[PDB]
């Protein structure tokens, strides 16, 4: 599987003239506000991926921006709520073109309530996402094999998850549904940000 | 004492609804809109009267009623819009797409409390009593008692004040295109809940 | 006004009717262990007998009578309760039964709450006063205030009744309503026998 | 050993001249509203499944549904609560003469609080039952062989465990007992569908 | 009337009885940390006696007496408490003891609410006022509050104790309770060594 | 390992002119008004065990009964409270000379909260307790090996632990601690039948 | 009849606070103080007078106050200090460092409670009715109700009279160097929620 | 292969403590100091080997240990010193009050997790595997077993490894005051264990 590494950014734009980008961030944990940015990977669906480390106080990435920013391109997540936060919160840039594989399953596998992405890898794609390495110092200067190898596998299936999960949107006529979910996503990020990470806004209480 | 107009059915016009929004609050035999019918549309244009609605088991229409919901000039102000956006759009077939819900905007502007019911806002934000006292009632009986009717009235005849108060906040707080995506979102999140998610966080990690 | 007995009723002349308003007072709600203390019964019309049950008593025919006889329904509130004590006490198990509470949660689906007091304060602005609820209804000499306490469980069961009756005709309900009161007595045996805590159809 | 696979509807009632039929379901969830009935399995207890599929917006399945209605045949279920309520909202016709299993567990194995499929078919049958394909796409087009050998896995041993449970039954005197739940059961079914599943309707609160 | 005293009883005049009311107050309810600051009794007569214990303090010999006299039944209002800081303040555990609580549990099976303000207004229709059990009773001087609201603790347990006597024979719980009295010191004394928060026979 | 196995009661006492017999129970569950006592188990501490089969309705067991009102023998349980409810509720007969290894366990394994026999068991004696058969049918007629085998455990290594409970009850100075525990245990039992198994009668609420 | 001086961003100077010890309150938009701004700093000198300090929306500045809160010669007096602190320094970027808190010291005294709040505290210890009405309001409003304003004043004009008994009760039970140790690290506990700890106890074993 | 030294009451000596820093650990009979004794006192230096002292019943001194644990030029680490430094206190009567704590460290530092427990961390952050069979044993026994004394062994042979990467972490987050005032409260955390507030977070709000 190759995997490219590089410093601070994408050295240019080559492998992501394509409609839609895989994409997932590593930190220092859950708080934005407290834990940063580390890594940012990235998969074109071509089997490959790219790992960007992300230095301390790094405040500026125009390449890996320019797809942030780029309407014509879909950004894929599983759980963007997370991934849309940090990455606004770092880079200054929220993206409004977006899917998410979380909110497609939570839509779709109407038949389970375990809707992490090992669950869904295994059983879309019977591909198995080895999860020893969540739990690592991200903010290393030199990341392990183990951890490139796991940040990887964060984007590497993403599309063929994306197409699946449009086919069952679509079955069960739940497209429209999907779409508003993903219209307020970075909004949902934003709200995060600001505050409200523990509230259900639409919540009777 | 507050004019209470009551009908059967449907408004008969819409000659005091010429304006740019609407307050609506309904009333149902419970909180499953699949199970628990809607018995009453609650309206009031915000100048202290209000239009009390009745609705029939099995009614499929009310079109003047409708027309207002479906209209994109008028703004309809709700409480928790969650619930009668559900309940409305399930019984007459028609989703209102502009909205403004004091509920979300009170989660976004009263940030020193977590009580957002409308009898607390009214209190803290007008010195308004409201009575919950039948909010437990049966709603499908075929005439309302007049405790029913103002408790009824009273769900709408403050909400433009509500919303204005919100909007200030909102200002000052620089927080609008963040009610106005949660606004835009309402009406989906109402869809959710018919479809089979009223139980789900859609958002939600677990 | 309110008739008090020991041990039985001294006839059915009141009872010639039918359906009958029933509860019980005991030391408690574990009917293994805390005895039937009173019954209560109602035909209706604003009166009330109030059946003070000995220690150790194991039969009242007169009101054993009215419990059998299949031609007289037998009105409850939470008859799961009743039912289990008074089968556990008299050996006999009534299987004619309607409930004020399983037909108010067929019927006020807009509430969580279904005891007694708020039904009667909704349904017929009747208040039910609970103060003697928490009391030694195994006393030989009831006082006054559990008397009338006692009586005010039973005076209103026929209006809830024809009530529910209504609005279970009203929202379709009424062969649902009907298929759970008939299970209802083994409902009240399942918590004899020893489920008591369990929900026989829960799939866990 | 022998899974036929149908789509629709048995060609014919060969198979269940008898006066017991197991019967399983599989669908998109646990909400009838809203997830459709994808699966029916059904066993003669010969050691032999019949697994149909179940086509969206199907309305209709004759064979099946003569079997379901036929008072002279006991509809023999694991948690027939399920599988009424799906069947009934489904074709329009409630059973109403039926075995549970899990009730008759209840009723018996009064030492435990474990009264799945998976663990009655360990304990008294010495059987073993994968779960893994529970959790997957029963609405597909085609079925794996996992998921048709786990849906006839479902009814290819409640002959056999409802005659266990009515020796039990029987020795601890409580046939009459059974036969009562039994009897509700179409109708707290029933009260699913109407919006009750959540409410225990013979609870004090 | 309520006689106040520093350090113990000045003598046991009023104390040649078959049983006394005992009651505490302290800094808590953590005996190693929260020092006994009160000691209050009652033959039973209407009258209380109130003791304030000082800090540090190591006797109460006329207090101990009482405590120590296997003639004297010790009646307290969850004696599990009290027995507890007595014995650890005092070096003595009482070894013949009522309590109204355990008895209060064993009779009142229609409730779930034991505690002494409860039991005192249903039996007794006697109002305890809790407002001063959360105040400083280290202070040198308690206020009259205080004082009144302490020796309410000890008035009313003997009629307490005679109406629940009644209720364990009319219920035939007598050896039953009795068991419970005869562990009650035990189960105090597991609270000093460290078992406080373990109900020591359950199976988990 | 030998396990005698008998039906009603033991042929005689020749076995247990002993000062301490080891005693456990099997039931159809834990309620003792609902749940028949089907096994009465029983050792010497000599490494042998008598397991003694309890028909439906049986009211008596006069050699078994000998010895649990023999005042000069202690009856060694693990967690009595339940087998001297069903053993007098049973038979009519409650045992006051009694030794608990929970009660025990409970005041000298002060280091965990694991207080059942299987951990007991393992830590203090490297023996393993299989619990295999702990959910299964009690009341058959005949027993499985497995269910003698697993019974006979339970009572096989009783004397072993009290004699260790008893040396740490000793060196921690809890003697008369565990003596009144064990001396209130059979009104624990009795409480339970009254009504009170679950309340904590020492409790403040 | 309590005076109380209302001031806008700043206190005009330090004639009333030439002190060994100040009172300090403070009112906000909520409990989370990298969204809920600053409103309100309320002084006492313990005279029975209160100054009330407007803060403004986005004022980084206030060097009358916060010479106050950086002097290490006077004793800041708080009840539940970890909050005011944490507002406090993220507002004006200065942590005080000599504190006295009336919450931790109640919790180390009154043993006999799990009630340690300010109107529980000072009717038990003052026999004064603290109340709290205004908590839940809208502490950003330009003009302020006498209501809040009272409300705010009364926050400080007991804390002085409850840290001397508070000192009594930690001598008798002879728990002063714990109060001392507490106190100390109460700034580190008030920078620790700031920095995205608030949720922690930071010396737990889970 | 682990070179494990077994005394009973006291090292012999302090030959092999002339060093900055020492791992401490201890073993009981339980969580709660004033029911379940000291039995075993457990040190490294750091280099591979440790010494392992048995405490006997009602021992109240141990001159050598203590005075490596008074010694303020030596910083005693821990894991999860809050216990450890209770029950040291408790039975010798000396606090120590110049420590590290792997526990609180890890908190924070290991900001992407809720398990700081030191099986996790050696695991994570040295690729060594601590087995907790034996943390559920008799501690008093007269005799300890080869299993007890490893494992023992083991909660100090990595302490000092452990305390390097921590402080390099707390370096680049730039926590290193943080983590100093929170060392620098554990003795009195500890001693309020001692006093009574086992129970309480002594710092929340409620």
């Amino acid at each position: 599987t190759e995997i490219r590494v590089h410093q601070g950014d994408l050295p240019n734009l080559d492998n992501y003239r394509i409609d839609a980008v895989a994409v997932d961030t590593e930190t220092l944990g859950l708080q934005p506000h407290r834990d940063r940015l580390c890594v940012v990977q990235l998969s074109s669906g071509d089997g490959t991926a790219d790992v960007i480390q992300i230095a301390k106080g790094q405040k500026s990435a125009p390449n890996l921006v320019r797809l942030l920013s780029d309407r014509d391109i879909t950004k894929i997540f599983h759980f963007g709520r997370f991934d849309l936060a940090i990455l606004a919160h770092t880079f200054g840039v929220m993206p409004d073109v977006v899917f998410c594989t979380k909110i497609a399953s939570k839509l779709t596998r109407t038949y389970t309530d375990r809707h992490g992405l090992k669950e869904i890898c295994g059983e879309l794609l019977n591909v198995n996402i080895s999860k020893q390495q969540q739990s690592s110092d991200w903010a290393a200067e030199t990341l392990s094999r183990a951890q490139i190898e796991y940040a990887a596998s964060d984007v590497l299936y993403l599309h063929r998850l994306k197409d699946i999960f449009e086919e069952r949107l679509k079955r069960e006529e739940r497209e429209s549904v999907a779409k508003a979910c993903f219209q307020f996503l970075p909004m949902r990020a934003n709200l995060d940000l600001l505050g409200w990470s523990e509230i259900d806004i639409f919540a009777h209480s």
